[PDB]
């Protein structure tokens, strides 16, 4: 009556995720694992390449290591739907988050994506 529910809200999962983590001190990623899991097309391969790049920005804009395994999540499910091995930024990053990236999560991850 009168008010007609008008506000997006979760539309982006990734985002909810990040946000819901970050504002409670649950930091447990495991949760991110738990999503990942389900076998979805969730995007296209331009669509999650492209927001690859976004998500690059915007998780280096957190600086946060506890995040880490849930960025791998988000990003191996996004590649492996985009169907690509590669990794690209936007302009404005110029840092690659591989390089804070734990080397040895990051061998399982591709581990299943190059699969």
């Amino acid at each position: 009556m009168a008010h007609h529910h008008h506000h997006h809200m979760f539309l982006d999962d990734v985002n909810v995720f990040l946000d819901d983590l970050n504002t409670n001190p649950i930091t447990d990623e495991w949760y991110m694992s738990n999503f990942a899991d389900k076998h979805i097309k969730i995007l296209e391969s331009y669509e999650a390449f492209d927001i690859l790049k976004q998500f690059v920005d915007y998780m280096i804009e957190e600086h946060d290591e506890k995040s880490e395994y849930e960025i791998m999540e988000i990003l191996r499910q996004l590649k492996y739907q985009a169907d690509t091995n590669e990794k690209f930024y936007t302009n404005t990053q110029k840092q690659k988050i591989v390089e804070l990236y734990k080397q040895e999560i990051s061998q399982d991850i591709l581990n299943e994506i190059f699969r």
